[PDB]
């Protein structure tokens, strides 16, 4: 258990409460604001490097608990826990391969973790024990996000969304399943008043009411969303399109604003406490967007960003790029440091909670302590 308590929402974010792991330090890559709690003092030297082969969906990355150990996917099937100084606690084989997701913790040290094998494994977080499995009828396409009854919502590659409840195989586990028209790219995203969202390469928006799977309304763009939206207070989502713009949706589907981001989007959201929204784009920055949608600032790099920004309590934000670097910005965007690194760096950054920063490329993951 941590000092403080974790939550998905500052005053600013809209995202459904769900039954994540409240004990843990980050129990969840997505579905929550991505502004930690905690500080950083981190200045950019390396604690240490593990080889850790990975190709992540939507820049998924690693989860940490209580006790700052930090759960972690490889595409060669397994899935390691390791101590904080880097020593393997426990491995568990035979996963699934080509594609990592996120461990996402759940209540009563439950491991969620969809398998290319399409399954759906359910892991005691403790020992990488299996409890069980859930077939699923395609591989998996997103993380596992948790409403606040326990349900889990993925995609599949099958073109589906799938609500399972979070329950052995002695009873039924599906709640509900949506067929959606095209492939999906934005994976599900819940938002207070109950709705998910996703969206397809066929162009399709859909808001579905997460309690029945019924559509609530749908649009369709000239290009496709991708990766992991945010929500703010209101219920607006902001979510990155293909066409090279930040869309802004309101609850009841018009059109806010959007944002031209010089290129198509390639990294999922962050929402910080004062309505501002970061995301990444092909052209090789990294935006922070107001609330109105007026530019705050842009980082440049020099290759697509694809790592979801992390911000920490101070405003700081962490983020890499194709450029093959680990970047740290103050709230203004000037460069804090950088780190250069072997493989481009698209596994979104955790912070623990003494400051130290974990971040993942396709070969290694690293972590950046305290000074």
């Amino acid at each position: 258990a941590a000092e403080t308590v974790f939550k998905q929402n500052h005053a600013a974010s809209g995202f459904l409460a769900g039954r994540y792991d409240a004990q843990a330090m980050s129990p969840t890559m997505f579905n929550w604001s991505r502004e930690s709690r905690f500080t950083s003092t981190a200045d950019g030297a390396l604690k240490w490097e593990k080889n850790v082969p990975a190709t992540p969906q939507n820049g998924a990355g690693a989860a940490v608990d209580g006790d700052g150990t930090v759960f972690i996917q490889s595409k060669d099937g397994k899935l390691t826990a390791y101590h904080p100084d880097g020593t393997v606690k426990w491995v568990t084989e035979n996963l699934g391969t080509t594609y990592t997701l996120t461990p996402v913790l759940g209540t009563n040290g439950v491991i969620y973790l969809p398998s290319h094998d399409k399954k759906l494994y359910f892991i005691d977080k403790e020992t990488g024990n299996i409890l069980w499995s859930v077939p699923l009828s395609g591989a998996p396409s997103s993380d596992a996000a948790i409403g606040p009854d326990g349900t889990l919502y993925v995609s599949t590659l099958d073109n589906y969304i799938y609500a399972i409840k979070p329950t052995s195989p002695s009873t039924g586990t599906q709640k509900w399943k949506f067929k959606t028209n095209g492939v999906v790219g934005s994976a599900p995203v819940l938002a207070s008043n109950g709705t998910l969202y996703t969206a397809t390469y066929n162009n399709i928006f859909y808001a579905i009411n997460s309690g029945t799977g019924q559509v609530k309304w749908s649009k369709t763009t000239s290009n496709g969303f991708k990766g992991y939206p945010v929500i703010d207070r209101d219920g607006t989502v902001y979510a990155g399109n293909q066409d090279g713009n930040l869309y802004a949706y309101t609850s009841t589907g018009a059109v806010k604003w959007t944002f031209p981001l010089n290129g198509f989007s390639s990294s999922s959201l962050a929402i910080d406490h004062n309505g501002n929204v970061y995301i990444g784009s092909g052209s090789g920055e990294l935006f922070s967007i107001s609330k109105t949608g007026n530019m705050n600032w842009s980082f440049y790099t020099d290759g697509p960003v694809r790592t979801a920004p992390l911000i920490d309590a101070d405003g700081n934000v962490y983020f890499g790029s194709d450029d093959k670097n680990v970047y740290a910005v103050d709230a203004d965007g000037n460069e804090k440091w950088r780190y250069q690194t072997d493989s481009n760096v698209i596994s979104s950054p955790v912070l623990a909670e003494d400051g130290t920063l974990y971040v993942g490329t396709y070969t290694k993951l690293l972590a950046f302590g305290a000074k």
